[PDB]
């Protein structure tokens, strides 16, 4: 089997990027931020307190013939931006652009953080790391991809997210024609319950490639690129006016700025990330000053291919007994 779906960014900005996802019986279809750092397939609900729903779609299991309860089982969760969420399980049918699973664990929230409730056009998250991560207590479920993984035609998923523009998850096969060359492998440690691997380097705009080993993970759910302090360094200086603010919290720089490219390394490839892709517009309504799209990761204890970097490319994520991660321009 396979599946497809168009994922779609949020709002002006790629903030993030929704997939709409079946749900029960008859339908349900909400709006999912999948999330290749996380392992829950969690949805706003009928069960969630009332006060911390704002314009989401909830799933009604009530409602779903399909659906049934997980005896004993809750979740929780917290995410590395300070959001939260938690609640009940439900196992019921769950399809994705035509891909079915039948018995998927959905996470049915009671609480969300304000964060979530205060963003109208995600219903929930489904993730798509390692279901090592899962938070489901006290027995550990599996993600929508584990869980149809035997069933597909290959065992991998691929993220084509676009730049101000519709993309594409697909599951089960690799569409040949959304990219340009060659899809370059590279290893993955699960060690962590990531899609995590390393970059051979990096350079900016048209310098020179530096070549150094950077590890970090492919995460679909982070919108930003975090990499060293070193290298977000030599970035920014090559933006006039560009500084790190400590009240912002991140490196700004003057809106009227043309921002250089970056390049990251995988293997002997190169994936460039367009500067456009890297100005993430005023840090407030009508000021001048504009946040960056690369940021530091130190103290996040981890680098971090958000979507500012893999929107740049056509991005596998092969889960054969040996997970691999592939990367193609496009």
């Amino acid at each position: 089997s396979t599946g497809s779906a168009t994922t779609t960014p949020i709002d002006s900005l790629d903030d993030a990027y929704i997939t709409p996802v079946q749900i029960g019986t008859p339908a349900q279809t909400l709006n999912l931020d999948f999330d290749t750092g996380s392992s829950d397939l969690w949805v706003f609900s009928s069960e969630t307190t009332a006060s911390e729903v704002d314009g989401q779609t909830i799933y009604t299991p009530s409602k779903s013939t399909t659906a049934k309860l997980l005896s004993g089982a809750t979740w929780s969760i917290s995410y590395g931006d300070g959001s939260s969420s938690s609640g009940d399980v439900y196992t019921d049918t769950v399809s994705v652009g035509g891909l079915t699973v039948t018995g998927q664990a959905v996470e049915s929230a009671k609480k969300v953080s304000s964060s979530f409730t205060e963003d109208s056009t995600i219903d929930g998250l489904l993730g798509l790391a390692f279901s090592t991560l899962n938070t489901v207590s006290p027995t550990q479920q599996k993600t929508f991809f584990d869980n149809a993984k035997a069933s597909l035609d290959s065992p991998v998923f691929t993220a084509d997210l676009g730049y101000h523009a519709p993309g594409t998850y697909n599951f089960g096969f690799i569409d040949t024609t959304a990219y340009t060359g060659s899809i370059t492998y590279t290893a993955v440690s699960t060690k962590q319950g990531f899609w995590e691997w390393t970059s051979t380097g990096y350079a900016v705009g048209s310098g020179t490639f530096k070549s150094t080993s950077i590890d970090g993970i492919a995460d679909t759910g982070t919108t930003l690129l975090y990499l060293p302090a070193t290298v977000v360094s030599a970035y920014w200086a090559q933006v006039s006016g560009a500084k790190s603010s400590s009240s912002v919290g991140g490196y700004v720089f003057p809106c009227s700025a043309t921002l250089p490219s970056f390049t990251f390394g995988v293997g002997s490839a190169r994936i460039v990330i367009p500067g456009d892709y890297i100005d993430f517009g005023p840090i407030s309504t009508g000021s001048s000053s504009c946040f960056g799209g690369i940021q530091s990761s130190a103290g996040i204890g981890i680098n971090i291919f958000g979507d500012v970097a893999l929107k740049a490319a056509f991005v596998v994520f092969n889960g054969a007994t040996t997970p691999t991660l592939g990367f193609a321009s496009k």
